[PDB]
Order: structure tokens, then sequence, then C-alpha cells
């Protein structure tokens, strides 16, 4: 029917109208990582320490609802351990969580292995977490060789979670731990450079950097400060789709 609902049927709400014109100008594609080219979904990928550490932990995360605290109490009902009644239960919004099971005080705590276990102030193990990525590849690659597009990739994660996604989809050009206004002028200086930049975000450390973007694109299973600002939603969260359209 009308272009919009051709789009919507190609799974994409397009909010703003000129944005056609202005895709045909692009020649910068930055990806923000986070529930982009990942599931917006962490999990536990390793954990360091014996299972009486882990269902204290687990029995503690079970309290919060924090995903990460989920993604902890998920991984340690994989391994069979059971969830333990917690006493004088905490949060505390920077940190992590606290709490007492058998005369012990658990806390369960960010670091840096970033996801500390402390038995009595002792730290006792602790939890690798980290994102699932979407499957594919290719479709970038189609990029690379479709145009001449310069694919960046920018989060707020840390400099190795970064690497080894850019290392996997084959991407050169990348840069981690970015706080918003470090995205914001990292795209600042590409559109003074003259770069017309599309941007793909998803989540709170993207909206400004994708208000800023010469195109935005918000993901389907993005948070509304992000899509109330984008150009595009891709509420089919199929970045294939998105891509083929940059193939003009
Ligand atoms: N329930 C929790 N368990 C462990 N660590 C947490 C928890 N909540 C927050 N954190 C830590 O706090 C950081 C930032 O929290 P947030 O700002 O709410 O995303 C996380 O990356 C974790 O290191």
């Amino acid at each position: 029917l009308s272009l919009y609902e051709k789009m919507l049927h190609k799974g994409m709400i397009i909010k703003n109208s000129n944005v056609y014109e202005k895709i045909k100008e692009i020649d910068t594609i930055i990806f923000n990582k986070t529930g982009t080219l990942t599931y917006g979904t962490p999990i536990v990928t390793q954990f360091i320490g014996d299972s009486l550490s882990l269902a204290y932990a687990a029995s503690v995360e079970a309290l919060s609802s924090h995903p990460i605290a989920k993604a902890i109490v998920k991984y340690a009902k994989e391994q069979g351990v059971k969830i333990l009644e917690v006493k004088d239960f905490k949060e505390i919004s920077g940190i992590g969580v606290r709490g007492k099971i058998s005369d012990k005080i658990i806390e369960v705590k960010k670091a840096e292995n970033d996801i500390a276990v402390y038995i009595n102030g002792e730290p006792i193990a602790s939890f690798n977490i980290s994102d699932v990525p979407r499957p594919n590849l290719k479709d970038y690659l189609e990029k690379l060789k479709n145009e001449g597009l310069k694919i960046i990739i920018l989060s707020g994660d840390k400099e190795d979670k970064v690497k080894e996604l850019s290392k996997e989809l084959n991407i050169q050009e990348y840069y981690s731990n970015l706080s918003p206004e470090d995205k914001v002028r990292i795209i600042e200086k590409l559109k003074q450079n003259g770069n017309k930049v599309l941007m793909i975000g998803d989540g709170v450390n993207d909206a400004a950097a994708l208000a800023l973007a010469d195109v935005s694109v918000a993901m389907g299973n993005g948070v509304d400060i992000s899509k109330n600002v984008a150009d595009i939603i891709l509420v089919s969260n199929d970045i294939g789709t998105l891509l083929g359209l940059i193939k003009n």
C-alpha cells in the first residue's frame, strides 16, 4: 500500500518521512553494541568457585529483580543447587546485594569476572557475565562491500567484550567503555568531518547519540527514550531487514 505500510510490512516503523532522502547520503553506519548487535539479555559465561558459594550467591540474588541477579539465579538452577532462605536482604542500587545465610554475611557485588561473591568480607567466587550476540555477519559484510560503507561499533561495554565481538563480525573500527557523552562527541566529529551517519541503537546509553545521527534506528525491544527520538523503529528487531534497505 502506502510507503509507510510497505515498510511496516517490512518490519519497520517510519516515524520520520524525509528519512528516505536522507539514506542515500549515508556513508557511515554506527552500531551501538548492547541490544543491537546482541540480544539485551545477560548470561553467566563463567562461574569460578564452588557449589556452596554458587548457592549462597543465587539465594541472595533471588530477592532482586535486576537482570544480572536473574542471570545468576538462572545459571545456578541449571547447575542444580536450590534457593536458600536469606535474612536481612539489602539491594544497594550501585554495587549489588547483600544478605545473611546461616550466620554468614553474603554480598554479591560488582568489581571490575566483573561480579564477585563475598562471604564475611572475603571474596570467594565470581561470575563473568556477558551478552548473547545476534546470529549474522555476512549481512554486515554486504554493507562493507555494499556502497563503500564504513562501519563503526560503539558501546559503554568493556574493551574485552567489544574487541571480541568486533573480531567476530570482522569490524576493524570500534570503541569501548563509552558514555553517552563520549558517543555524542564521536558522532559530532564524524558529522563535522562531513560524514553522513546512520546509527542503530537500543536502550538508555544510546538515545542522545541516536538523536544526533543523520538517520537513527531504534530496536523493537528498545527503550522509550530511544524510540521517541528515532527516525525508524525496527519492530522486527531484524537488522538484516534494515541492511537490505541500506542496499537502497
Ligand atoms: N543485583 C545485582 N547483583 C550484582 N551486581 C549488580 C546488581 N545490580 C547492579 N549491579 C552492578 O551495578 C552495575 C550497574 O548497575 P545498573 O546501573 O543498574 O545497570 C552492574 O554492571 C553491576 O556491576
